[PDB]
């Protein structure tokens, strides 16, 4: 009962083969380039094995749409070739099994909800920082897909009175991701984000912003677990940051220990570390394969 895993990054696939229980067996890794080309290695790798189910976790925006005619394609990126790109149909076409798809933090949250800190809840978020923003939540145990996929690294939060930088997002400015991502941090202060490990505002200012955008979160959707990944929360100092920050921005409006007392266990790093996401796709490579067992 072997599954192939994709995780496609806007600088790298990581591709595994592994099992239902997200044991990862083998895996590998390479650039991404134009879309013919990378694909051609996902199809080269998976060869060599003999795979019930793949599953896909995409950066995006990604059509998510199971029933659109586009579904499965990446919608917007300013990488050359991505958009339009039928991603899902090439590899389902060229693999002939079974092959679910969703975005790369969709995957990487059901790694958590079933694998990791969220495991025996029926909520909860995962939200990446690293080279952009962006989060996948679990609502009474499903992946959160309305109009679209959320795209929550997006959102405005308060910028700090003290901060001068104008943002990095090339749609919005001075959004989230903007503020916060690993780009953002080093284009502010002029240096990438580990010759700043020792300089304390850094992360003070950047455990403001995360704190900020948890506050909407849990006032809009009131998870059950958030969980932080990415590149920038290998920084373990902003975690400490964040649990003094939002206790602050609420201001006990809503009484729970989470929000409080217990903080500490209700924002967490994944318990399945840098993997939560390719292990997540292992997830949606068996989901994939039991809805097809049941057609
Ligand atoms: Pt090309
Ligand atoms: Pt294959
Ligand atoms: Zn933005």
């Amino acid at each position: 009962a072997m599954l192939g895993g994709i995780e496609a990054g806007g600088t790298k696939f990581v591709c595994a083969v592994g099992r239902e229980d997200g044991t990862i067996i083998d895996r590998i890794e390479f650039p991404t380039k134009m879309p013919d080309e990378t694909i051609e290695k996902v199809i080269q790798y998976f060869s060599q094995f003999s795979l019930q189910a793949i599953g896909i976790g995409s950066f995006g925006p990604v059509d998510n749409d199971k029933t659109s005619q586009t579904y499965g394609t990446i919608t917007a990126t300013p990488k050359a070739g991505w958009r339009h790109y039928p991603f899902l149909q090439t590899v389902k076409n060229e693999m002939k099994i079974p092959v679910g798809f969703s975005t790369d933090v969709n995957a990487a949250a059901l790694g958590e909800f079933l694998f990791g800190e969220a495991k025996g809840l029926d909520s909860c978020l995962y939200i990446t920082i690293g080279t952009g923003i962006g989060a996948g939540a679990i609502v009474e145990g499903r992946l959160l897909q309305g109009l679209s996929h959320p795209e929550m690294g997006h959102i405005y939060i308060r910028r700090h009175p003290d901060d001068v930088y104008q943002g990095k997002c090339p749609y919005h400015g001075d959004c989230f991701e903007g503020l916060a991502s690993g780009p953002a941090i080093e284009a502010r202060w002029g240096k990438k984000a580990a010759d700043l490990s020792d300089i304390a505002q850094v992360w003070e200012l950047e455990g403001y912003y995360i704190a900020q955008a948890l506050a909407q979160y849990i006032l809009i959707l009131a998870p059950k677990k958030i969980i932080l990944g990415g590149g920038v929360m290998q920084q373990k100092q902003v975690f400490s940051y964040i649990y003094q920050y939002v206790p602050k921005i609420m201001n006990s409006y809503l009484d729970f220990s989470e929000l409080s007392d217990d903080i500490s266990d209700y924002i967490v790093p994944p318990r399945l570390g840098s993997n939560a996401g390719i292990i997540g796709t292992l997830v949606l490579a068996h989901q994939a394969l039991q809805a097809e067992a049941a057609s």
